[PDB]
């Protein structure tokens, strides 16, 4: 929750999605939700 969630390449997520207010963080999961939540 402590972050965001987007789609592209940032943490080698090809395929699935990422969560990085910088970089600190860069938590990618197959489930979008998993990244805005267990991300953190």
């Amino acid at each position: 929750d402590d972050g965001l969630c987007y789609e592209g390449t940032n943490c080698g997520k090809v395929g699935k999605y990422c969560c990085s207010p910088i970089g600190k963080y860069c938590v990618c999961y197959d489930s979008k939700a998993i990244c805005n939540k267990n991300c953190t």
